[PDB]
C-alpha cells in the first residue's frame, strides 16, 4: 500500500524512465532477496492481495489512479477524477478493490484486451498515455458502450505494468517516449513479456541449478540466467 509519486504525463520535462525507476524503488521496498536470483523477488501471491501500488497518471486536464497489486505487478482497476473505481472482471466476481467499485465487464489479460493479437500491435508513448488517461477519466458507462477502453487500458498496462517488470520494455518505451510515431515492442520482446511468470520460474530454477538448460527460455531467445537477468527487472515469486 504505497502511493507512487505523480506522473505528469503531458510534461515533457519528466521522463518515463524516472517514473519507472521511482516506482520500482517503492516496490523493491517490499521485495526480498533470494540467494541465486539477480532480481528482487516480489511479495508472494495471495487470493486477496495485501500490498498495493496506487499510481496516479495526470495530464494537463485530467487524471486517473491505477490500482496495481504488487505481488504480481498486475493492473486490477483504476479510479476516475469523479472518484469512481472501475475493476477488471464482471458481475458475480469478487471485488479486490474497495470504495464501491464497478466491474468493467471484461478481464485484464492480453486475452481479454486484444484477443490473439501480438503486443507489437499496441502503440505507446507520451501521447498515447495522455490520450488514454483523458479518455479513461471521462468514463461513466459500465464497460458497456464498448471497449476502445480496452485499447486504452492495454497501452497503460504495457507502459506501466510491463515497464516496471522488464528492463527490455522500460528501455524501449523510454527511448521512444516523445516520438511522433509513438513506440512499440518487437515481436520477440512481446513474446518474452507475455511470458513474465515463466521467465520468473526460470529465475528460481537457475538459482537452484545455475547451469540448467531451459528450452522454455531458449525458445524465447533467452540463453541463460545472465540473459534473463538483464531482461526482467522484477521477478514473480514462485
Amino acid at each position: 500500500m504505497k502511493f507512487t509519486e505523480i506522473f505528469p504525463v503531458e510534461d515533457a520535462n519528466y521522463p518515463y524512465s524516472a517514473f519507472i525507476a521511482s516506482v520500482r524503488k517503492d516496490v523493491i521496498k517490499h521485495c526480498t532477496d533470494h540467494k541465486g536470483i539477480f532480481q528482487p523477488v516480489l511479495p508472494p501471491e495471495k487470493k486477496v492481495p495485501e500490498l498495493w501500488l496506487y499510481t496516479e497518471l495526470k495530464t494537463r486536464t485530467s487524471s486517473i489512479t491505477l490500482a496495481i497489486r504488487m505481488d504480481n505487478l498486475y493492473l486490477v482497476g483504476f479510479r476516475t477524477p469523479g472518484g469512481v473505481w472501475w475493476e477488471f472482471g464482471k458481475d458475480g466476481d469478487t471485488h479486490l478493490l474497495g470504495d464501491n467499485p464497478r466491474w468493467l465487464g471484461f478481464g485484464g489479460r492480453y486475452q481479454d484486451l486484444i484477443g490473439n493479437k501480438g503486443l507489437e500491435t499496441v502503440t505507446m508513448g507520451r501521447a498515447e498515455m495522455t490520450r488514454a488517461v483523458n479518455d479513461l477519466a471521462k468514463k461513466k458507462k459500465m464497460l458497456e458502450p464498448q471497449a476502445d477502453t480496452k485499447s486504452k487500458l492495454v497501452k497503460l498496462v504495457v507502459m506501466v505494468c510491463e515497464g516496471l517488470r522488464f528492463n527490455t520494455v522500460s528501455r524501449t518505451v523510454d527511448a521512444g517516449f516523445n516520438s511522433q510515431h509513438g513506440v512499440t515492442l518487437t515481436v520477440t520482446q512481446g513474446k518474452q513479456v507475455q511470458k513474465w511468470d515463466r521467465i520468473s520460474k526460470a529465475a528460481f530454477e537457475w538459482a537452484d541449478h545455475p547451469t540448467a538448460v531451459i528450452p522454455d527460455m531458449q525458445k524465447l531467445g533467452i540463453k541463460d540466467k545472465n540473459e534473463a537477468a538483464r531482461i526482467v527487472a522484477l521477478v514473480k515469486n514462485q
